[PDB]
């Protein structure tokens, strides 16, 4: 049950932006007293790591070599360090992050000052399985796109209703107090064509993933919750 | 050659394939120099790239007597497959089947040309993470961003229309029909209500048919922009 709980918690968690040394990553970490589950990406490859208590203790002793703490305390400290950075950027949490690409694995090194005290951790994230990356990125993104298309359709029909109201008002025999407020009739085809011609290049620019985690997280979380509830 | 095939595959839309009580999303690009195929089931993605030598050898192995040049075989395969992918429910005899190997997928297509059998097999191996990413993740994120921008623009237009309606009302001239009254538009309330009721049905990915039927043009535009 511990593994299932960790997987569910990771799935429910939203994406966050990590500013490594001269690089950027999209990270999604769920940490509980029994271990943690991390999923990192850079829009080109996705690495995953599910880690339990025994390996946590082994790695902590190997790295720190002088810190004697139980796995639960280590997990709690790691979660406390990581949460402020994921929640918001530019947080002076004193968490230096480094990335190493050796073989197909990824070494994510985190250094912190635990009350002015070195604290080192290393995520050995192997390549994510096709099923995990699929259910975490592809299906949720398709659901988000479908939901946004439905929202666009609802807005278009509401705009058509408002246009009909404006036409009825004009037919009633009334004139606007001003003239700048006049709005030309809304056409779905013309609006879509103009958008595609003009604003599509700017909107489509994902860049380093910051827009995705800035404007497409509430919808992503809702879609993921719906998917997990369904099955 | 290889670059041309990769670009063609990247610049093509997903098509729905129905076969043996199963559904797939397929992107196929054929050319005289070979073909590229990408098949997904929303759980795994398989990619295949075949050149003239491989296509000729496989055609000889399968069709024991279809003595044709590789270019002609590829052209016939394209002419037989593209009509189905472009539009579903086509009057063709292209029967499809899948065999799920431990790691590979055998996609067998059997059809009839001029009333004679025509067999072909795609031995699609699991697509590399880079290919799957570039083909699905980044374009999907671009589509989401574009749709969000469209929603924002529509909300701005709705706000302008609300301002116009308010200005009309302040003049004191009421409507002739009272059934056309629409309440003022509010982004927060509309978004909350939509998420409450229509989100479960809107976000129902299903077997992939709605994705192909709804927003393939946006996917193509996003992919073309990404290529440039």
């Amino acid at each position: 049950p511990v593994m299932e709980e960790l997987e569910q918690g990771l799935l429910m968690q939203p994406w966050a932006w990590l500013q490594l040394a001269e690089n950027s990553l999209l990270a999604k970490v769920f940490i509980t007293k029994q271990g943690y589950a991390l999923l990192v990406s850079d829009l080109q490859q996705v690495w995953h790591e599910q880690v339990d208590t025994s390996v946590v203790s082994q790695r902590a002793k190997e790295l720190n070599k002088r810190l004697t703490a139980p796995p639960a305390a280590f997990l709690c400290h790691l979660d406390n360090l990581l949460r402020p950075l994921l929640k918001d950027a530019a947080h002076p949490s004193e968490a230096t992050f480094s990335c190493d690409c050796v073989a197909d694995a990824l070494i994510l090194r985190v250094r912190s000052e635990l009350s002015g005290l070195p604290f080192y951790w290393n995520f050995h994230c192997m390549l994510a399985s096709p099923s995990l990356v699929s259910q975490h990125l592809i299906r949720p993104l398709m659901g988000m796109s479908l939901a946004l298309q439905c929202q666009v359709r609802e807005l278009a029909t509401l705009l058509h209703m408002k246009d009909l109201e404006i036409q009825d008002y004009q037919e009633s025999g009334a004139t606007l107090i001003r003239d700048r407020l006049k709005t030309e009739p809304f056409e779905e085809n013309s609006f879509l064509e103009q958008f595609m011609i003009e604003k599509l290049p700017e909107a489509c620019s994902i860049g380093d993933g910051k827009p995705f985690v800035m404007n497409l997280q509430d919808l992503y979380m809702a879609v993921t919750t719906q998917e997990v509830q369904v099955g």
